Order: C-alpha cells, then sequence, then structure tokens
C-alpha cells in the first residue's frame, strides 16, 4: 500500500496560463518577459538523469532540451522536462501550462503556441528561433498521431 510521486512542477497548479498573464499583465515590455522568463526556469526543478531517460532528448533549440510525457487512462497527458538555457527552461513552463492536463486531441485542437503568442513569449521571438518552438510542439503532434491512431 503506497503511491510514489515525483516532478512537483507547477504548470497549471501554480503556473497557469492566467497566473502567467497576471505576471506579464504589468510587464508590457518584452525585455521583462524574456527577463522574468529566465527566472521561470530557476523555479523549475533540476531535471535528474533518471527523468532524462524518461524524457526525450531535444537538441534543436538554443541548447539541450529534455521533455517527456505519458497518456493517462482518460488521456490526460502529463508533460515534464527541462532545458539548459534558462530562457528555454522558462518557455517550457508556459508550454507545460498550455498543455495543462490537456488531451492529445485537445493539443491538436489548439496549439500550445497560443499561450506563447498570447503572452508574446514567442510571437516576438524571431522567426528563426520560432522554428524551435515548432519542433517542440511537433513533438506533440507526433505523439497525438500515435494516441489518435
Amino acid at each position: 500500500m503506497t503511491n510514489p510521486q515525483f516532478a512537483g512542477h507547477p504548470f497549471g497548479t501554480t503556473v497557469t496560463a492566467e497566473t502567467l498573464r497576471n505576471t506579464f499583465a504589468p510587464l508590457t515590455q518584452w525585455e521583462d518577459k524574456y527577463r522574468q522568463l529566465i527566472m521561470l526556469g530557476k523555479q523549475l526543478p533540476a531535471l535528474p538523469d533518471e527523468l532524462k531517460a524518461q524524457a526525450k532528448e531535444i537538441a534543436g533549440c538554443e541548447n539541450r532540451v529534455w521533455l517527456g510525457y505519458t497518456v493517462a487512462e482518460n488521456g490526460k497527458m502529463h508533460f515534464f522536462g527541462d532545458s539548459e538555457g534558462r530562457i528555454v527552461r522558462g518557455l517550457l513552463a508556459v508550454l507545460l501550462t498550455a498543455v495543462e492536463g490537456k488531451t492529445a486531441a485537445e493539443l491538436q485542437a489548439q496549439s500550445p503556441l497560443a499561450l506563447f503568442d498570447e503572452l508574446g513569449l514567442r510571437a516576438q521571438l524571431s522567426a528563426s528561433r520560432s522554428q524551435g518552438l515548432n519542433a517542440l510542439s511537433e513533438a506533440i503532434i507526433a505523439a497525438t498521431k500515435q494516441v489518435l491512431e
């Protein structure tokens, strides 16, 4: 009789698309967003190797990128990863938030870039860099394709 629990990340819990909007609400300057974003990572826990194995490797961004998830019984997937670049690290948050217990379908029904764009944590990011966010997202599309099938 027991139940293990790990990865006490916010994303939704305390870091909801809203909360982020409340933080950026005042921060109208991208400089801030990009700035605070860095701190967003600090908040995130240090992704251990054990989890690294549970997640997938992503070397198509500013720097190393680790991400992993799993479809629940109903489908409620839970994302969890990290990155080297604080900035990127923070970005994940928003993402993990956009995918707040979302279903594969849902994801396809609404890209996680919405939040990023909404908050402007990407809409501003140069096209080039944007290519990255896409890749990340694609990770889902690829997954959703599996869950869908």
